[PDB]
């Protein structure tokens, strides 16, 4: 009805991140158009794996409706298993004969029998729709960088100009089809986050519906964009975009004024600045330990960014304890606590960990979306009095990182 209730995973995940990954590194390295579609197709269909859709399914099937469930395995099990074997096909033929028309026709052909096949995923319920938002980016991009990378060998090919002209405008008329739908869909749910939540829940709400369309929506449109404007995936792309978990374990007010900025406008140290077209990059970080009844626990938290600027976070104590990360970035965060933070894990990329206060619970929560993902900022707080200082609750960001 009215209050609003949050739709999708708890925790922030992301099954395409092996994908991202490769395409924002580029592929100089492939110089012919059969390897570099073959390549691709390794990509969303690996071998003796399930594929990226399926792999989707798997994580947020739970929280599907049985008949929306039930139409999109049918969806996977035809006509996503027809483009894979085609994708193949089309991919070896470029590889024996490069130049023939039999491998033209081949991609012209699957060129023009996957438009539209985004449209597929996003053919449902809103609610049915916002949930399956990474497998309808997942489309776009397996449509764009299959596109793309036939467009950019065009010579190898020997496409026409009117096989060029078909091609181009595919992209053009799918990147601005999928950037509409993803960021109407973004609008309409933060503003029902927002407005129809509960001052005990909003916190969570919103940075819930973030996280979601960010990291399966604004960082994907993000890279097709420069794929679109570059016609070529050959170039190593920067995604700025971060997207967000929410709070654990206690929403206070200080979390509240965090989460209920605009993203566009939010602040270090939660949100890394940009310099020079990058984020930077967290210099050091320095915990402060508060003791709750004898017990080490989280009080405080100072980050210290590259340029210097340092954010102090929750209760000063006299108890610290600090890692440099000396360019090295932060891969997981691992908190304990059950209504507050008892315990929190930092672990850099590069093998070292900064281990802060104790568990006095079994609970537990891992900030952790892959391999590809880093926590780029941190955002804690202690305005809670019956805690007495010790830290109410803490969140991250996350940036896609090649």
């Amino acid at each position: 009805a009215n209050e609003y209730a949050v739709k999708t995973s708890a925790l922030e995940w992301d099954v395409t991140d092996i994908v991202k990954n490769a395409i924002i590194g580029g592929i100089s390295f492939i110089p012919s158009v059969g390897p570099a579609i073959s390549f691709l197709v390794g990509l969303f269909w690996p071998q003796s794996k399930e594929n990226i859709w399926e792999g989707i399914v798997k994580q947020i099937e739970r929280m599907i409706e049985e008949s929306a469930l039930k139409t999109i395995k049918g969806i996977l099990a035809g006509d996503i298993a027809y483009i894979q074997e085609r994708m193949a096909t089309v991919a070896d033929l470029l590889d024996k004969h490069p130049g023939s028309e039999e491998a033209r026709s081949a991609f012209n052909n699957l060129a023009e029998n996957i438009d539209g096949y985004h449209k597929k995923f996003n053919n449902f319920s809103d609610d049915v729709n916002y949930q399956i938002l990474p497998m309808f980016s997942t489309t776009v991009m397996m449509q764009i960088t299959y596109w793309v990378a036939g467009l950019e060998r065009k010579d190898e090919i020997g496409l026409s100009n009117i096989d060029i002209e078909k091609v181009r405008g595919l992209i053009k008329k799918t990147v601005e089809q999928a950037n509409s739908y993803i960021n109407n869909i973004y609008d309409r749910e933060l503003n029902d986050a927002l407005n129809n939540s509960t001052a005990d829940t909003v916190a969570n709400n919103v940075m819930s519906v973030h996280g979601h369309c960010r990291l399966h929506g604004i960082e994907y449109i993000s890279i097709w964009d420069r794929l679109s404007e570059a016609e070529s995936v050959n170039n190593r792309i920067y995604v700025d975009v971060l997207s967000y978990s929410t709070f654990f374990d206690r929403q206070t007010a200080k979390a509240r004024i965090q989460a209920l900025t605009p993203e566009k406008d939010m602040t270090p140290p939660l949100k890394p600045a940009l310099n020079g077209g990058k984020r930077r990059k967290i210099d050091s970080l320095t915990g402060h330990i508060v003791r709750i009844g004898g017990a080490a626990r989280v009080g405080g938290l100072t980050v210290v960014f590259d340029d210097g600027s340092r954010h102090q976070l929750g209760t000063i104590s006299s108890e610290t304890s600090s890692i440099s990360l000396n360019g090295s970035r932060i891969t997981s965060l691992e908190v304990w606590g059950n209504g507050a933070v008892d315990q929190a894990v930092f672990t850099l990329r590069d093998g070292r960990s900064l281990s802060l206060g104790s568990p006095g619970t079994s609970r537990y929560r891992k900030f952790h979306v892959g391999e590809s993902h880093y926590i780029a900022g941190i955002y804690l707080s202690s305005d809670y009095s019956p805690l007495a200082g010790q830290a109410a609750n803490i969140a991250v960001s996350y940036q896609l990182i090649n």
